[PDB]
């Protein structure tokens, strides 16, 4: 093997072989493994080793060759260090993996000794690969902040059952881009997609033995490989993906990955050995002083996104994919990892990073501000260039129309995008991420059909899945029932969404939310790659999707709400009052009847009972008519005083 170079990260080919990188402080040993047409393998020791970085170069190397590592090194259980040359592992910057990762026992490293026995025959493979994409006129939408509506959406489920696109794409990569999905996502009028994690995933094998898979994708195993499963064109799947990109790009949609960058599908030191764990425990890994992993994530390992060579790793993942791939952003997966160095903090490595790196400073940086481990509650701490995914709101806000607990103060402070969490720093209104619901949790619909879970379909006996889901099934547990009980959830369906498209802030709809998607009360269907978790458009309401549209249409059209500006008192953004139509005193704040009148840029009117009893609620001075989708376009009928349903509301414009 020639000697190579120490950089860039990975396997790239150059016209006259490929040049091999690979990081290890702590490896005594590398080699570099390839294949022949007869499964035979040819091992090199990797000439290569500046500073901690392992390299060579293989003359004559084409795309299209199958390749892998075995790293020599330490087995000290106690020290944290698991290098098992045994084991043939993946390079971790590889772009595209051959095989699947099915449960095996050969997969395991082994626990107080390394296991022996040779993997090479059930162990993917990376392959060389070169990219000639041609982007064309593609650009950034550079939407601004204060004008994003988020959507959150599952790559398969989002079209696998849509009846208008071709059967042959539905569920792809491809059909993210068929002029049907383009078409109904500018007509609903979301500027963003967010799509759950595309980075090449496994199933866990705890999952696989179950007769289940992993159906969101947060298991990461090659963060440099798009997934396959996903894909129309599987052997080239990123080029279909970026081919919906362009389109998505020409349409002013922008796309917002989620990403896992805390932990790896090796799991714990019970879990299979693919990567990491091989090459370099003690670096990429957070190491207890037993050996053990810290179990941060919840997930079996916590990656040290504070390490130098994990930073660079990191960040050069994250880069990879707005370069090659020019997606407009990120939503990071238990986000408190990354700032954490032993502790949080807000300057740690990655994150100055991820700021000085002229690229990734440049795309919309989102984060679910924590982790599941004592001081990873970072809520409202992320650097100024991130924006958070606001929980709180999801919580206040069913509490307020769902359980009538909530104090009048707190809704008016989650509304007002929640000043009292992001009103520091130099960080706008746009910081705050509100939602009501997401992937994790019940479906809108469910949250009003449901009282408890249902996920016995997850084969836990209901013991997985959040127990405070702030919901209520009106009257009977389950969808369906009497008239009523389907016109009293409409209005709270219908409260749900204004509050969540009406608040400042930026706002992320649930796919699926629009139409009564339903995942039956399954509250954690993160393992159900099925119906209950499909969107099922044959039966998708037409009624609320337009309801849906015309909330997000009448967004923009609202100064308030699209200015991305701190509202001061009295400065004409908003006013606050109470059924009489007089400013809120005091007390009304703290146990006044949970009914207000919240109006905007003074010509835009939203009048709340928040109470179980039909109201009147008497309007400011003016002339107010209600507007879609409450009311009809050109409504004659001015409104004087309003006759409030139990737990709903109604938008007015003078």
């Amino acid at each position: 093997l020639a000697i190579g170079k120490p950089a860039p990260l990975g396997a790239h080919y150059d016209g006259q072989g490929v040049n091999f990188t690979l990081f290890s402080a702590h490896a005594e040993r590398v080699e570099l493994c390839v294949f022949d047409a007869n499964g035979q393998e040819h091992r090199y020791d990797l000439p290569g080793h500046s500073g901690d970085i392992w390299h060579g170069y293989l003359p004559d190397a084409r795309p299209g060759l199958r390749y892998g590592y075995r790293v020599h090194g330490p087995w000290q259980p106690a020290e944290g260090h698991r290098f098992n040359p045994a084991k043939l592992l993946i390079d971790p910057c590889a772009r595209q993996i051959d095989g699947e990762f099915k449960d095996n026992p050969l997969l395991h490293a082994g626990h107080n000794e390394p296991d022996y026995r040779d993997n090479a025959a059930i162990a993917p493979k990376c392959v060389v690969v070169v990219d000639h994409y041609d982007w064309e006129d593609d650009a950034p939408p550079r939407t601004p902040w204060g004008s994003t509506i988020i959507y959150e959406a599952h790559v398969k489920g989002l079209t696998y059952l849509h009846p208008e696109i071709p059967v042959e794409i539905r569920g792809t990569y491809k059909a993210l881009g068929h002029p049907v999905m383009i078409n109904y996502l500018k007509q609903l009028g979301i500027t963003a997609l967010e799509l759950l994690p595309v980075a090449q995933f496994a199933s866990e094998p705890r999952l696989q033995r179950m007769g289940l898979s992993n159906y969101w994708g947060y298991n990461p195993v090659a963060m440099f490989a798009l997934h396959p499963a996903y894909a129309c064109s599987p052997e080239t799947a990123l080029d279909e993906f970026r081919d919906a990109i362009k389109a998505l790009h020409k349409a002013g949609i922008e796309v917002i990955l989620d990403i896992v960058l805390n932990h790896s599908a090796e799991l714990d030191l019970d879990g299979p050995l693919f990567s990491l764990r091989g090459i370099d425990n003690r670096s990429y890994y957070w190491i207890r002083e037993d050996g053990d992993y810290h179990n941060w994530t919840g997930c079996g390992n916590t990656l040290n996104l504070s390490h130098p060579a994990v930073v660079d790793y990191a960040s050069a993942c994250l880069r990879y994919w707005v370069e090659t791939c020019h997606v407009d952003g990120f939503r990071f997966d238990l986000a408190a990892v990354m700032g954490r160095t032993p502790e949080f903090r807000q300057d740690a490595p990655l994150f100055t990073a991820i700021q000085n790196c002229p690229v990734l400073s440049q795309v919309k940086l989102i984060a679910e501000p924590w982790d599941i481990a004592p001081g990873g509650y970072q809520v409202g701490n992320f650097p100024p260039l991130f924006a958070e995914w606001n929980d709180h709101f999801r919580d206040a806000a069913r509490r307020f129309w769902l359980h009538y607990d909530l104090p009048l103060g707190a809704f008016a402070g989650r509304f007002a995008a929640s000043s009292d969490v992001f009103k520091r720093n130099g960080r706008l209104p746009s910081a705050a991420i509100n939602l009501v619901t997401a992937h994790d949790g019940f479906t809108l619909r469910d949250c009003v059909c449901f009282n408890h879970k249902h996920n016995e379909a997850n084969g836990e006996e209901n013991r997985d899945g959040t127990n405070n889901n702030y919901s209520n099934n009106h009257g009977k547990e389950g969808l369906g029932g009497s008239l009523d009980l389907v016109e009293r959830r409409r209005d709270s369906i219908h409260a749900l969404l204004t509050t969540l498209l009406l608040s400042q802030g930026t706002p992320m709809l649930l796919a699926g939310d629009e139409h009564g998607h339903s995942q039956h009360g399954n509250n954690n269907a993160y393992c159900q790659d099925n119906q209950l978790t499909w969107l099922d458009w044959s039966q998708a309401s037409s009624g609320l999707t337009a309801f849906t549209a015309a909330l997000i249409h009448l967004r923009k059209r609202i100064p308030a709400l699209v200015e991305n500006r701190w509202w001061e008192e009295g400065d004409g953004n908003v006013r606050w009052l109470n059924r009489y139509a007089q400013p809120l005193s005091t007390d009304e704040w703290q146990n006044g009847p949970k009914q207000l009148q919240i109006l905007l840029s003074d010509r835009f009117l939203i009048a709340i009972n928040a109470t179980l009893e039909v109201t009147e609620i008497v309007l400011p001075a003016g002339e107010w008519h209600a507007i879609p989708p409450f009311a009809g376009e050109d409504n004659p009928v001015i409104t004087a005083v309003w006759q409030g349903p139990a737990h709903g509301l109604c938008v007015f414009q003078r």
